[PDB]
């Protein structure tokens, strides 16, 4: 049904033995909780003092004054490295398990293996194979951080966002606040450090992806939750992150159920104050990222998660040092009363959107939808529906290079950035098909990058098969033709300014042009270009019009 | 840790294969839901019409006027047959997993196998072995209903209460409202019908044990609960029954998780109206029980569960036909406001008890506690802490026959009934240790039953090692000596009435007496009784004093 004999399908090893980390959850409680909470209190005091003295305060109106940096307007393309324990099984259904975004989520395997993907998991991995048994298999033996950064550079990308910490809480960086980190578990390396160092060497802006909430977190409680609870003073914190109905805010903690899904996480009293805030601060302080990509901010509203404090801190510590940016996923600004009204209730969506007030730019996922092209936005997606590696993904399931380039041009014409997801396997190897699409995009950008990087939308974004961008200064208009226009390029959209010159990017030759009497621009195409226009540029041909 | 090589420990068979019931939950939705809801609506209408026309109305004040039947005052001993799918694994910890009652619960295994007992389950049965894989192993090959009824008769019991439907919803009777029944799953017989027929044959009062709520139940919903839900219009209803925090009222339904926990259950729109009420009515109508033993009434308050309607119906359908009784487990009469106050908040216990207003008699579980001996009460317990079969139970864990008989006499002198739990294994065989205790109790009752059945508390319940009962007609006082009194029985407690005669039950000798000057009754005991009084009666010696 789900178990194939296809070599490409990751599956249970014949030598599988349970991963029992050196420290049980109770061991971490006894040995590390007090120490961590002590350290957290000191770090939170420092962060709060920085915010009290700093330009940015933890409130919507203060943070709103922060502006999108020039570099982020100009970047247009980022690489989103979706790699983590979920990369080992590398599975979602090719069809039929799409979320409301239209994507599919191999990167939700650690959660969905217990419900939506349980039949697959039980047949391919085994019911006795727990979430944390994927951690030792995340070897990174084929993961080369410099090669990933160079691939991103060569693709034309201007920022690189690793999945530094996703919903199950494994950190790509060596954290003092969790043993569920890349040094203790999986590759045995500070993967984030390697990527940060590579990004500095290649002059690449670096992101920090950070799940605000986690699916489960062991917490210290005064009173137990039921007569069945086996362990005094420990429970499991759960919020809305999982999306499915669950016990909230606390579930009863049972070692035989929970320990092998939360290996390495040190119990604390207050998930947000004692763990989330100090771990965020730690990564910002150590790695100095250019960009914060919150995720999982729907778990708890910001009145509880305190992400306005992490946002203010990030901006404050950047002052005078570098220009930085935050996405719009910190969480909701709504009051308890407004959150209740939404749950009770089109009318629910209007109230919800009113509470989405934090961040520098919008983050449509997979489907672009009805974007406001007057504000900055970024669409995230891979070359397929899949966020995270899908061993089944292939030529049939993935965009062609041609489709990817045309989609990219569309995005950029409409004021968007593309944050292009790449998804390695458990070894850290990138599938050849994803490598190929990056190479093809890179080859196209070699010719056409000046019509993409550092541009802005024009008064018109699309005309038939043409997409427009303009130089920052207004003096160059770029016409991206998604069909080879043949003998003649005709542009119907009025161009008020006089024209100094027109050229096809990829040719050093200046093109002929005249204005017809109906208003159209007519651009004859050299006979020598017709024989094989793909030699100049594949898929999309860009004409630069220099204005007076 | 948990898997022994003890043959007595039930464990995974080498020939185990998954039980995938011929009707999936979705099959039952498509094929049976409409039919069941059609029948339910008609049955609820009939039940409501009976209550409108009947003497008892579904409100606290009306139901309170119903009185404990003479037969229940007189019975003193019932047998509580704790048999179900949980009987197969037959496990709870010998120590350390007691609930707040002081008992332990092998009969919660179907629920606790996923949390508290998960380490045991994984080691002994396997992670791939689901709750419903116990159902085919509940063979009943050693279960003879006539033999169980005769065991009850011969023990001195006057009522027999089978676990007709416990918290996972397997019915001992052949129900039209569920395929999770004893005919379609497990023994392939209407076990309840067999027991009811035996009870009629042997003139035994018959109970109907009924879990109001169930741990999980598939329900039909207009809107799905999450973007992850695989099946339109089905979800899982959950209330407070499970005691541990859970999603309530609804969890997302996932076939690969839920189907092998809820085999046989037919989805309905309203758990209470479309399933609970008509299934209750069905069993009452078909089997004509003398007693309703509600359980699991803490799931939902009676405003939602509607158990005042089932209680009124039970009384109304019996009126003019037979005298019947209900325990006190229908559920809470508290308002939503009062239930909220209890959750917020010793103070919580006072409010909770104020909302416990339904039923004919109290049901202390395991621990008797501070019972009101002016009202009728019944303590339920097995010979050990274990409710349900525990394969580990032995001489060290169980009451001796001696202890059982003395506890029983204590209960009866204090106006209680003992509802003695007996716990068979998966085959339906009763463990030898429980058989031994029942033999001792039965042998004791053969001699002493007239001092137990049809008696009432006396003006004094206990004098040193002596417990008193009196015949309901006042003409006999029974003195139960828990120590052999030796050469003389001396009774300090004044007996105002003249004495016609005195006898030790088990002997035909009339005993002489004198009243001393201090007031004491002095009863010389025959020399021939002194060497071996245990021949006459074991453990407790009962003297019958006939009064004027
Ligand atoms: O594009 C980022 C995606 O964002 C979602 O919010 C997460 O829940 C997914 O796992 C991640 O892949
Ligand atoms: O006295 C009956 C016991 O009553 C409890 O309420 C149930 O939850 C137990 O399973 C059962 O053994
Ligand atoms: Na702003
Ligand atoms: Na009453």
């Amino acid at each position: 049904k789900h178990l194939t004999d296809n070599i490409l399908q990751p599956k249970r090893s014949s030598d599988f033995m349970a991963f029992k980390y050196e420290y049980s959850t109770v061991d971490l409680y006894r040995e590390f909780s007090e120490s961590i909470m002590d350290k957290a209190r000191s770090e939170v005091e420092i962060l709060e003092s920085v915010n009290r003295q700093g330009r940015y305060k933890p409130n919507v109106e203060s943070l709103k004054l922060h502006e999108v940096p020039e570099w982020f307007e100009d970047a247009k393309l980022g690489i989103f490295l979706d790699w983590g324990p979920w990369s080992v099984p590398g599975y979602a259904p090719l069809k039929g398990a799409e979320a409301s975004t239209g994507g599919s989520y191999p990167d939700w395997y650690e959660f969905l293996m217990d419900n939506l993907y349980k039949e697959y998991h039980d047949e391919v991995w085994g019911a006795d194979f727990r979430r944390d048994d994927f951690l030792p298999l995340l070897t990174g033996e084929n993961f080369n951080s410099e090669e990933y950064m160079l691939l991103a550079v060569n693709s034309g990308a201007k920022y690189f966002v690793p999945f530094t910490k996703h919903h199950a809480g494994w950190t790509m960086w060596e954290s003092e606040f969790t043993k569920r980190n890349a040094v203790e578990m999986g590759p045995g390396r500070d993967i984030y450090k390697e990527l940060i160092e590579a990004g500095k060497k290649y002059d690449m802006k670096m992101g920090f992806y950070f799940s605000v909430s986690e699916w489960e977190y062991p917490v210290i409680v005064d009173q137990n939750l039921s007569q069945w609870d086996p362990v005094k003073n420990l429970a499991i914190f759960q919020d809305a992150l999982g999306q499915i109905p669950r016990a909230t805010p606390l579930a009863s903690y049972f070692p035989a159920l929970h320990d092998r899904m939360i290996s390495g996480k040190i119990p604390v009293k207050d998930y947000f104050a004692d763990y989330m805030i100090p771990s965020f601060k730690e990564a910002v302080d150590k790695y100095d990222p250019d960009l914060v990509w919150y995720d999982g901010g729907w778990g708890s509203p910001v009145s509880i998660s305190r992400t306005m404090e992490t946002s203010a801190y990030f901006y404050n510590q950047a002052e005078g040092k570098k220009d930085v940016v935050i996405n719009n996923r910190a969480g909701s600004s709504l009051s308890e009363d407004d959150l209740i009204k939404v749950r009770d209730l089109d009318e629910a969506m209007k109230i919800y959107l009113s509470g989405q007030q934090l961040g520098d730019y919008g983050t449509p996922e997979f489907t672009i939808g009805d974007v406001d092209i007057q504000s900055k936005w970024e669409v995230c997606r891979s070359i397929s529906p899949a966020f995270g590696y899908n061993w089944q993904d292939d030529e049939a399931s993935s965009l062609s290079g041609e489709e990817l380039i045309k989609l990219f041009v569309d995005i950029v014409a409409n004021n968007g950035n593309l944050l292009l997801v790449i998804s390695p396997d458990g070894s850290g190897k990138l599938p050849d098909i994803q490598k190929d699409r990056l190479l093809e995009l890179g080859d196209w950008m070699k010719v056409n990058a000046e019509s993409i990087h550092n541009t802005r939308p024009w008064k018109v974004q699309k005309e038939n098969d043409k997409f427009f961008t303009k130089s920052k200064d207004g003096k160059s208009l770029f016409v991206h033709c998604t069909n080879w226009p043949g003998e003649n390029l005709i542009i119907n959209t009025p161009i008020e300014e006089g024209i100094k010159g027109i050229k096809l990017l990829g040719s050093d030759i200046n093109l002929q042009f005249t204005k017809a009497s109906n208003g159209n621009l007519e651009i004859p195409i050299p006979k020598d270009f017709q024989n094989n226009p793909s030699l100049i540029s594949k898929y999309v041909w860009t004409f630069k019009i220099d204005l007076n």
